[PDB]
């Protein structure tokens, strides 16, 4: 498994700032994601193959739906999918582009069709022997930007 620490920046056009949040990720092979955010309020986002629940606080979690939530599903299939080396699935889904070598890449996605087209412009990935850098750029001029570190794996 893999496991470390997240920086947060989610930069919304017409707000007059910048909303930060921070915590730690744990993922496995056998395709499960805990995203725990710890920072400003304590929050997690649980992935399984069949299912994306998130909890806020102590509050009871709710089952997420992609229909609902089309940038969570798409973030953490892939960021799980780049984890795990399965470019076949994001391909299914992204236009790939890959700069770089195995000690400094960049992965750009954008996507191939409607309707994820209507809610994503752009995907950026950044890393090295482990993604370092995870930017979702929204079609509303919105921004997510995401940095990983204190990567280990265990
Ligand atoms: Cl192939
Ligand atoms: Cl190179």
């Amino acid at each position: 498994n893999i496991s470390g620490k997240f920086i947060q920046i989610r930069q919304i056009a017409g707000l007059n700032s910048s909303l930060k949040s921070s915590g730690t990720f744990k993922l496995t092979n056998d395709g499960s994601l805990l995203w725990q955010q710890q920072s400003p309020i304590k929050t997690t986002m649980q992935m399984s193959k069949n299912k994306l629940t998130q909890t806020i606080m102590d509050n009871p979690p709710t089952v997420l739906t992609r229909d609902d939530q089309p940038i969570v599903f798409t973030f953490t299939s892939v960021f799980m999918s780049v984890f795990k080396g399965d470019t076949k699935t994001i391909s299914e889904f992204f236009n790939i582009n890959f700069d770089g070598n195995t000690q400094n890449w960049t992965i750009t996605l954008t996507p191939k069709s409607s309707p994820l087209n209507k809610a994503i412009k752009e995907i950026i990935l950044k890393g090295n022997r482990y993604i370092t850098n995870i930017d979702v750029a929204d079609t509303q001029d919105n921004i997510i930007k995401i940095e990983l570190f204190d990567i280990t794996t265990n």
